[PDB]
């Protein structure tokens, strides 16, 4: 009765987190002419606040490891709240500021998505488990596409593009109060274990790093989620310029409408896909133990044709293309819930901090670092995709690796739980 309050409350959280990560991407143009500054610096903006992320992530996922989680996230809160607040008062004469902003945007970021997610595993059971984490990542997507829309009509309405950072701050004292009044801090695996046996206690944090690099699912599932987050990376900034271009060539075009209905589409398919795919794992679960990575790598392989298809329809015409891109990005999105759903049952409740962080740095460095810097290397448009093609066949293969892993691992970290082994 109270945990559905947390879930509700971490689902409001994450939703804020992404509409402040996207509210400055709507309102770029007016950055860029504001500041006096070429193409490069919006990327510049993008790069700041990921590479601080990343920076960020692991330190505290070694905080969360240890202390206080709820601490911990409502200062990363009421930090990035803060920060944006004061963002929103930069003059024309320094961008410096509005990239240091960005980075510190970053940092209180990277605390609550590195610790978040583990009081969800820490409050339920498996299906339970798998249902709110679809909840969550129902939050990320929304959350994202309504921060732009929101960042875009506020500059509309208001005339200035301050006011896009504006919006943002006034929800986060909201977050604040509610995840210190509602929220309690739960035990390190409350329900995996019994309340009568003394608390885990945390050992060393090479001993961690050691730990999570020696079990193969969860290295195995990063990688194929990594695979993931390159091809849908890649895909959303090629897809609208290739649709204009292609209504370019047919000559019904000589970036708004494609854009809306883009972005429409991509936050439809990414809640369907993550319910789809909570669904069909926990389906599938009873009669079969590995059938989580199986179902993401059935997704991922499954969705690689129908993109691959669209291409040759585009030719033709331009409804059926739209409708295959909305068929092969669902397929696309499932990973997210259940990849998170094999990261939260394969480790032990002493390292699940440290392994979000490791997933974040890992996917975040291998998609981000990666596409935008190499996929526009290689395309100045078929050597592009066929590239996306064998990353994405290669991370299939990665979560068919995850599934022949998955018994043993599982069932070796939940008897670490149950005290019956020692490291
Ligand atoms: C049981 C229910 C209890 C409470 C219910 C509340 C739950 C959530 C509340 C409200 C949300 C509903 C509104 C629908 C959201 C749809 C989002 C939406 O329509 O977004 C508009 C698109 O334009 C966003 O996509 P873009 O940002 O363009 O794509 C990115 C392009 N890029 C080049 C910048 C990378």
């Amino acid at each position: 009765g109270r945990s559905a309050l947390i879930v509700a409350v971490l689902c409001y959280i994450n939703l804020l987190n992404y509409m402040d990560r996207f509210t400055v991407a709507g309102v770029l143009p007016d950055i860029e002419q504001f500041f006096n500054i070429g193409d490069s610096s919006s990327g510049l903006i993008q790069t700041v606040f990921i590479s601080s992320y990343m920076v960020l992530a692991p330190v505290f996922g070694y905080l969360g490891d240890r202390y206080n989680r709820k601490y911990l996230m409502c200062g990363g809160i009421a930090f990035w709240s803060l920060v944006t607040l004061g963002s929103s008062f930069i003059p024309g004469e320094h961008f410096w500021l509005l990239l240091l902003t960005r980075g510190l945007v970053g940092v209180g970021e990277a605390s609550y998505s590195t610790i978040a997610p583990t009081l969800i595993a820490d409050l339920f059971v498996a299906d339970q488990r798998s249902r709110m984490l679809s909840i969550f990542y129902f939050a990320i997507p929304v959350g994202s596409g309504l921060g732009y829309i929101a960042g875009s009509k506020v500059k509309d309405m208001a005339g200035d593009w301050h006011w896009a950072l504006r919006v943002t701050p006034g929800l986060g004292v909201v977050a604040v109060l509610l995840l210190f009044l509602v929220v309690r801090e739960p035990p390190r695996g409350a329900v995996e274990r019994h309340s009568d046996l003394p608390p885990l206690n945390p050992t060393s944090w090479w001993a961690d790093l050691r730990a999570l690099a020696r079990n193969p699912s969860f290295v195995l599932s990063s990688l194929g989620f990594t695979a993931v987050a390159f091809v849908t990376g890649s895909l959303a900034l090629w897809a609208p310029a290739f649709l204009l271009r292609s209504r370019v060539v047919l000559g019904e075009t000589p970036s708004s409408s494609d854009s809306l209905i883009f972005g429409l589409i991509t936050c439809l398919t990414g809640v369907l896909g993550v319910g789809l795919g909570v669904e069909i794992s926990r389906r599938l679960r009873h009669s079969n133990p590995r059938a989580d990575p199986l179902v993401c790598a059935t997704g991922l392989l499954g969705s690689a044709p129908f993109l691959f298809l669209s291409l040759a329809c585009a030719r033709g015409s331009i409804v059926a293309t739209y409708i295959f891109i909305f068929i092969g990005e669902t397929l696309l999105s499932m990973n997210w819930a259940i990849v998170a759903d094999i990261l939260l049952y394969v480790v032990i409740p002493t390292r699940r901090s440290t392994a979000e962080a490791f997933q974040i740095v890992l996917s975040h460095l291998l998609g981000d670092a990666g596409s935008p810097y190499l996929i526009g290397l290689i395309s100045d448009l078929q050597f592009s995709l066929m590239l996306c093609a064998f990353v994405g066949a290669l991370g299939g293969a990665a979560f068919l690796g995850t599934a022949i892993f998955i018994e043993a691992d599982r069932r070796r970290a939940q008897l670490h739980v149950q005290g019956l082994l020692h490291e």
